This record gives structure tokens, C-alpha cells and sequence, in this order.
């Protein structure tokens, strides 16, 4: 079985692309590839090259964002469980500007999201548990919160669809609501 | 909290490192960064890339390996449940060959381990399920299965201990131990 991806652009905000893997499924569980520079690396122009692999382990009603900075793209996915995975147009200039778009990704839907930069990202957990899997591309120097901006997760104008109205926030989330 | 990572070289094998993240935790769950370019591609050598990312999602009681090849550096981890890690040095010509080292890794321990070629990779689910992460770097193309070396996981030379006489088995990993029949 060769390692293969479907690769398609977002209908609803442009620059983000869906990637779906293939998967070798056996007795055991499962095999699968999430990315390789091969395949994906020429998805993300002018240098910039994937350098950084973090995980995120949330319970449920958890909800994280909306988080972003000028610089950084950001393939997302959650490889235990299940994540609303709500990407935002956080681009003032665009004609989608707070335009969003939902992906309900577990391994029985096992899609990568790319966002550019200047993009809004955000996750809540649907499961009891999830593991939530993130690779950066970025030039210099990795943009802690300080150097990140914060959208509320129920901001009116963006008005995004929630299975929650209290979800778990962090200090930086509820102080983004006022 | 800045991202930090501990790198030890094993007491037990040449050349396997030992890597411990920093997570920051509250009431939301836990972060860690796995790897960053900046700290952790000095564990291989100039001119190889980690360039390959790759989940294996098992069932308790699977056992995988033991597998490897000629060129492959891995970096592994378990993100989710428990797996028995065991490293085992396959190198015909090291003074450790067959010789074995274990780690139990988890959330709760969470540690990479860099296995360098030709080394026996293999891990054992001791919890409901369990998702492993790893990271290749190798120069030109993935060797699959058929340019890959097979130990049989109770090869009597190598006497791993493992939780179970009876794991669940590939077709591959069966056969393994089937060869001086
Ligand atoms: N789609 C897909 N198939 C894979 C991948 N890696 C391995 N396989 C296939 O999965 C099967 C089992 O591979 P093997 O290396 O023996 O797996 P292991 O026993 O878990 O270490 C083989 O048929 C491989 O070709 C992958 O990343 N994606
Ligand atoms: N050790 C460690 N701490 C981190 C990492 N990423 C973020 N943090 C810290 O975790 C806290 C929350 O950061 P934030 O980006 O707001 O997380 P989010 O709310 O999950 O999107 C801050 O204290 C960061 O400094 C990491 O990869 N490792
Ligand atoms: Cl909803």
C-alpha cells in the first residue's frame, strides 16, 4: 500500500486546504502518514518549511481560541477522539474576513487542516478525551501568546456554531469576551 | 514556560537517546512540543531530515516488531494509553548485540526515545488502546516492509520481557518466529 493524500482548497475561505491520508487497517489498528516534505511541503510558499510538532491533550467541553499570528501556518488534527476544528478568516483585508468553517475530525475522519497565516484557530472537544496534533511553519522565532492576537470563541459577528454556550476557557479565552 | 527538552544518551546502548519535553498543564488538559528543528535535528547526522510523520493506533495485548532497516533513524513516543518500548540493538558488530532496553511510555512518562539503523524497533499495548508517534529521517526513499529486517518478538538470543506469552500478531511478526521450524 503507498502512502497517499487527497489535497483540495476550502470552497469557504481561501488558502485553507483539506488533507486526507490513506490508511493501512489490520486486526491491530491502524498505520497512517500525516505528512511527509515529499508530498506536502509545497503546499506553503516564499521558504517556509514545517520545523515544529506539538500535542494537545484536553478534556471534554474544553475549547481553545481563537488564536493566531502574522507569520505561522498550522496543519491540524486530532488523532484520539474528536474535535470541532473551526478555522476563522482573521484577515482584515479579505473579502471572508470573520467568514469561519467547521471540520468534526476523530481517526473515523482523519483530515488535516492547513491555515495560513493571520487566521484564526480554534478547537472544542466533543470527546471525553482528545488528542489534538498541530505541526508550525514559520521563519525565526516561535509566537508565544504575547505575540499572538485572540478573537472570543462567541464573538457575534463571527457567530460560529458551538454545542455549548459554557464551555472550559482559559484566563486568555473568557478575557477575550470583554 | 519556554519550550524545553532534556536530551541523556542510554546507559544501556550506544547511540539510543533518551529525550524529556517540559508540558504546560491546567484545567484544560496538558501542551507539549514533540519536536522543534532547533533542538532536536543535531540528534542525526548533517545533510538527514526528519521529513516523515507517522500514527500507529493498537489494540491492548498487540505487539509490533521487531522491525528495522538499513538507513532509518526514528524518534518514538506514545501520545495516548501505554506501550512497553523496547529498543533492541541489531548491529552484528556492537559488543551490546541483542541486548535489549524497555520503557514504559505514556502522558504520564512522556519520553522519545532515538533509535539510530539497524536497530530492532517493537512495542507492546499494556493499555485499552494506545496511539504511537514517530518521526523518520532517512535519505531518499521510506523502505517499506519488504526492505526491512524481522526478529521474532521472543527471539530466545534477544529473551525480551514481555507482559504476555500469547500477543496479538501480523502475519510478518508470526512468521518471524517461525523460521527454524
Ligand atoms: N497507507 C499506509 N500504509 C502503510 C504505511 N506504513 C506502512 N503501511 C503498510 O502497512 C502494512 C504493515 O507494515 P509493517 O511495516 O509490516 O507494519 P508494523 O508491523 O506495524 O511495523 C504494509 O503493507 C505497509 O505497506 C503508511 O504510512 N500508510
Ligand atoms: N512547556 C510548554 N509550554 C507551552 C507550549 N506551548 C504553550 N505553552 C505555554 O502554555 C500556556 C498557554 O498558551 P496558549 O498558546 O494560550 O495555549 P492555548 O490556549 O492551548 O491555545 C502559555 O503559558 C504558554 O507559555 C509548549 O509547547 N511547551
Ligand atoms: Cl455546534
Amino acid at each position: 500500500m503507498a502512502i497517499k493524500f487527497n489535497i483540495k482548497e476550502s470552497k469557504i475561505l481561501n488558502g485553507v486546504y483539506i488533507i486526507t491520508p490513506n490508511k493501512f487497517s489490520d486486526l491491530r489498528g491502524d498505520i497512517w502518514t500525516a505528512f511527509t516534505d515529499e508530498y506536502l511541503s509545497n503546499l506553503v510558499p516564499n521558504g517556509i518549511k514545517f520545523k515544529h510538532d506539538k500535542f494537545i491533550n484536553s478534556h471534554f467541553n474544553v475549547l481553545r481560541g481563537i488564536h493566531g499570528d502574522v507569520k505561522t501556518y498550522k496543519l491540524v488534527t486530532c488523532v484520539y477522539g474528536e474535535v470541532h476544528q473551526v478555522v476563522v478568516d482573521c484577515r482584515k483585508d479579505s473579502p471572508t474576513y470573520l467568514k469561519w468553517e467547521k471540520f468534526i475530525i476523530s481517526p473515523r475522519n482523519q483530515q488535516l487542516i492547513l491555515l495560513p497565516p493571520n487566521m484564526g484557530n480554534s478547537h472544542y472537544v466533543s470527546s471525553k478525551e482528545a488528542v489534538y496534533y498541530y505541526k508550525l511553519a514559520y521563519k525565526g522565532e516561535y509566537l508565544d501568546a504575547p505575540d499572538q492576537f485572540t478573537y472570543a470563541w462567541n464573538d457575534k459577528r463571527i457567530a460560529i456554531d458551538w454545542p455549548t454556550n459554557s464551555p472550559i476557557l482559559s484566563e486568555r479565552d473568557i478575557l477575550a469576551m470583554n
